[PDB]
């Protein structure tokens, strides 16, 4: 071990039942947050009926970061690209060791739990949800929150990477169980 794995994903929407997974990107870091490596980023196809589906603030969002061209032009699907990150994880640590790290992984891992099993599998049944700190931040030491700002960036390989810098944030705060 010694190794977490960071995901986080893009969807159609938030009904972790009916929306689907349109961007996955990995990384990982070592256990003092530094990065070892940058997993595949892959846009998944979609039909262009999906994409208009959605909601507005998603559609917008998606346009904008060109994610929505990404998913249209895409010929990976989900058992791809769920293939690709599982052999890129196994160059740097075996299955069942590391929790899932990111923001909001619980939502990520009910998506992965039905359209790619093999790689939810792969990881530790724990979550290492940075969420969780920022809720602790929000209710007992507000000004914490101040010093972070997430990058303009929108794609799924700058998110894992905001929420890894985050977490790196709020470590500064935590005295002694910062380390
Ligand atoms: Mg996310």
């Amino acid at each position: 071990n010694d190794r977490l794995i960071w995901i986080d994903l893009e969807m159609t929407g938030l009904d972790t039942d009916r929306d689907s997974i349109i961007e996955i990107a990995t990384i990982v870091t070592d256990a003092q947050l530094n990065v070892l490596a940058e997993g595949p980023e892959l846009a998944i196809a979609h039909s262009l009926e999906t994409l208009e589906a959605m909601d507005e603030w998603n559609r917008n969002q998606h346009r904008r970061s060109g994610l929505w061209q990404r998913v249209l032009d895409s010929q990976v699907t989900h058992a791809q690209a769920e293939a690709q990150t599982v052999a890129f994880l196994g160059e740097w640590i075996r299955a069942g060791a590391s929790p899932m790290c990111g923001n909001s992984i619980c939502q990520d891992r009910r998506f992965l739990h039905r359209q790619m099993s093999r790689l939810e599998r792969y990881f530790h049944y724990r979550n290492l949800d940075v969420s969780t700190i920022k809720e602790l931040a929000r209710r007992w030491a507000p000004a914490v929150a101040s010093g972070f700002a997430k990058s303009s960036a929108h794609t799924a390989l700058s998110d894992v990477r905001d929420s890894i810098d985050e977490l790196r944030h709020y470590r500064q705060f935590m005295g002694t169980l910062g380390g």
